């Protein structure tokens, strides 16, 4: 049944999801807070929501709530598929906020972050993606939509980050298409994990914003 908690940390686990409230980026932020709610599981797909009002820290990220699949890790060149279905609405005023899956990659399966795979299928009121020149590497086509591309490090981390050209709310298809087009195309290699599928939205500012996740799935074959 509903559960909405507001702490920095909250969480709650249902089927194979975790959904996170993850406010790690409140302390560069003036004023704001966010809660998180989780409405309903059917099968493996989840309807969720969060709200929020934020400000300050032009720029910096207060929050990335999401949904997280818990899976064993494995190696790119055994992935088969990773089928998603998504559907999400955003509500309020002033937004700066991306929507987007995060996927990490690493060398072991227990291993740290070594690259970041971000697929933005909203980029709200300037809302931009880690960048080393600011500029796209290339404008490709993955899973029937046309990107942006970005490259830059973050953390300890390289940060790959695909920008759709349009809003894209409905959107349906196999993640694989991106590790597909990285090996092919920028060198990615396969020997690498896929450890973290996780999807949600991060936000810059606004108030009284409203993301509706009215139903995400995900699974790794």
């Amino acid at each position: 049944s509903a559960t909405q908690f507001c702490d920095q940390w909250g969480s709650v686990t249902e089927g194979n999801y975790i959904l996170y409230n993850n406010l790690w980026g409140q302390a560069q932020a003036t004023s704001g807070s966010q809660c998180t709610t989780f409405e309903s599981l059917s099968g493996n797909t989840i309807v969720w929501n969060t709200k929020w009002s934020w400000s300050g820290g032009q720029g910096q990220v207060k929050s990335f709530a999401n949904a997280a699949l818990q899976f064993t890790p494995k190696k790119l060149s055994s992935v088969k598929s990773i089928d998603s279905t998504w559907k999400w609405n955003y509500s309020g005023s002033n937004i700066v906020a991306d929507v987007a899956y995060d996927m990490f990659l690493s060398t072991s399966p227990g291993g740290d972050h070594n690259y970041e795979i971000m697929v933005w299928l909203g980029a709200l009121g300037g809302a931009g993606p880690i960048s080393s020149t600011g500029s796209p590497i290339a404008t490709p086509t993955v899973a029937g939509i046309k990107f942006n591309l970005y490259l830059g490090p973050n953390g300890s981390m390289q940060v790959y980050s695909f920008v759709a050209q349009s809003t894209t709310n409905s959107f349906s298809g196999d993640m694989r298409d991106f590790f597909t087009y990285l090996e092919s195309n920028q060198g990615l290699s396969s020997d690498l994990y896929l450890v973290d599928v996780q999807a949600g939205t991060e936000p810059f500012s606004g108030s009284n914003a409203v993301f509706t996740v009215s139903d995400y799935s995900v699974s790794v074959a």
